């Protein structure tokens, strides 16, 4: 029988903020389909999802890959019309150690990524005349971080590029917002050691580190009836971290 | 259930974040210039809320309206500060009265009735404090220099106590609207609201459930992790 | 003989970063009339000043003093055209300690003389089609601080207001600014200890403190033909303390 | 003389930076995207400055350049990374190329020049890294997606290299135009022009000039302590 859901695609949903978020929208009641580098991480996602959504192998830094996934889902699930664009990956250096690969790596997996799938998503959003374009930013598009030029170039440029859409897409009644998180509990996090946690999370007014599902619950506001007005802005997931 | 005060509850987006609260399950205790509305406010909530006159002008009224509700219904764990009233004017035009009677209305306010609710939200180690502020404290509109003032010092206001109370899980956030259709903007002409409309990215003015919303989500375990921000509810119409 | 230049008024000009403007705009070849609270201060003023300017004693809480100052100024030496509003007395506390006359004392001093003084300059603006207004803001405007709910309201309303005024006033070519300063070396820091200045001065990019002379640059730039297409903005002076 | 480097300094912004940073006391090389351009600026700047041919999306001749300029004149200690080319179109129509050629004349060029200029500056103690943004940045433009992104991005990219800098008393900083009277501009209509000015606080398009008088007080010592910034130069166009 056919898919009758609204579809939402999360990228890079194998593990923390993107796995609480795709796990949050499934909740909400969208059919999703979550995306992994690897076949073997795309079928882990299958697994996860079960009858409610979808795992694919993609790699977002090309093309080709993201065309042929989007044109899978609407062929076989329906129209993207929630597209969470979420990316973590770091080449980290200070910029005299920062290569021509540390930069263009970043810069397409996040900034050029969002620029290639939302174009793709556009024509179903158009014709349903709804949509929710959502991008996972960061705080350190807002504050300065040394070694991570590259990071806060493409994090803001994400931020600017939603802003055009916005006003591009409005009449619409298509929304393009960012969601950015602060210091949120990961695998990265684990790693470090409880000192240096303690050094984070007196930094931030709640003084605690964030979990994935405070992100998940912020895209789902924004993905919900309850935030169609809202549209080009930044919501800051940071426990005041940073506030303005 | 946890009490939550709202104020200038009587119409527009008071009322329906008053409303909203509501059935998210807390008790709400909105106000009202005058007895009369307030009883007004009685009636609406029923069982699940109440009615007090209050003006926000006056901290023995300030004073009094907590007092009562913590000896009545208990402590205040959602204060949502809402005001909407302009004294606009072209600075050349603005008497020491219409700059005065907003920066106490909005944010003298916020100042007194935030400060008189921390006691009860630190011993219970959860708050949250949402300031309605306006897209003027971003985006200069010409005559409102008062209220935009007023506005863009709560938001600093917010940020300083989300500082100091963090630690308790207490959130200090603001809520910036937009162009909302209200009484104020049912008034104006079919042009007028038009000009406002082409502003908005959405093009469309919005309406007070959109405010409610966004407090609810503010107000619940969804937004635990977001303190000391300003939740821009505009349409586009400014974008940050 | 008749005093030619223009006027510029300069609030708090005793001192660290007042002083320091005054002086400048001096060498920038205005007539410039300081004001400290007391009578024996504006003396001093007067004697820094020499033949191109005067200190006067101003309460900026009070309207009848402010009017009556720049009255003063008008009927000797000119229409103000330069208006800089300098004000950083603080009474710091946790809001459940701060007082009602904590709160309002803050606000008056800073905000309310803020819009008294603009008020009250802009006829003779409008009639010259020149003007600056230049408001001394503070980084805690925008970084948020604990036991400053007062200061950072009133820097960030005048910040507000001067962007409303800006709008205003910007077809007669008079432009409306602020200047955040940053850890500005002042007689505050010089009470602090070396320690504690080191811990400063380790958070601003630059490494250091800054000195008054860096606000008055600012300043001076300000009011200058240099910056006639700027208008209702906020110049950081803060080393790299806060960015974004 | 210290020396500066100016980007895209033919005609516009550029010129009217190259020509400002000679009359502030700097030695000045200028580029343009083709030797006749080139010798145009050898011509303008005499003793005082040379031209220099520069494709700024290519790695290659960027290391050439710096390498020429370091071995003719001396270390690049004013680096104005200027960039005005549009690629404009909504983003149904923006292509791969329109998108690629932006991001990589503008923001890209921006990473690989200050990169190529470090070295020097650290040895100095001292530097300016001076980044042509634009109002866009931050006022939504609809068509600009690919120019507003790129500036956003050089807007952020100079914030991180500050804080990596600043001990070694080098600023990074950005400089945001508004609506500025051009050749580009002059080929609109008056309708178009009197539309622009019209949303402008003092009601009139800005001069190359106004923008070369912020990178001169930002290259100068009166802005020694000014670093990770954008100074907004758009006569209230956007006001933050």
């Amino acid at each position: 029988m056919a898919q009758e859901r609204k579809v939402a695609l999360v990228t890079g949903a194998s593990r923390g903020i993107g796995a609480a978020i795709a796990q949050q929208l499934i909740q909400d009641g969208y059919f999703v389909v979550g995306t992994a580098t690897s076949e073997s991480g795309a079928q882990k996602l299958t697994d996860s999802f079960g009858e409610q959504g979808a795992g694919l192998a993609l790699d977002v830094r090309n093309l080709d890959e993201i065309e042929a996934v989007v044109s899978h889902i609407e062929q076989n699930y329906g129209p993207v019309l929630v597209l969470v664009n979420n990316a973590g990956i770091t080449k980290d250096n200070l910029l005299l150690r920062m290569s021509e690969d540390d930069w263009d790596d970043i810069l397409n997996i996040h900034l050029k990524a969002v620029y290639r799938l939302s174009k793709r998503v556009l024509k179903g959003m158009t014709k349903a005349r709804f949509g929710r374009i959502i991008n996972i930013s960061s705080v350190v598009a807002h504050f300065a971080n040394p070694g991570q030029a590259n990071y806060s170039a493409a994090k803001a440029g994400i931020e600017a590029f939603s802003r055009s859409l916005a006003k591009e897409m409005g009449s619409r009644q298509i929304t393009v917002n960012s969601v950015a998180p602060g210091f949120i509990a990961t695998e990265m996090t684990d790693a470090l050691s409880e000192d240096i946690r303690k050094k984070m999370s007196d930094q931030v007014a709640l003084n605690r580190l964030g979990e994935p599902q405070d992100i998940a619950n912020a895209v789902s506001f924004l993905a919900s009836d309850k935030a169609g007005y809202i549209t080009g802005t930044v919501l800051h997931v940071n426990g005041g971290l940073y506030m303005a």
